[PDB]
């Protein structure tokens, strides 16, 4: 199921949160 599969959506989730660190 898309509970392992998420494996391709552990990108835009998880280059999303970089907003919080671009405030420098």
């Amino acid at each position: 199921p898309l509970s392992r599969g998420k494996k391709w959506t552990e990108k835009l989730a998880r280059f999303q949160r970089s907003s919080a660190k671009k405030k420098r």
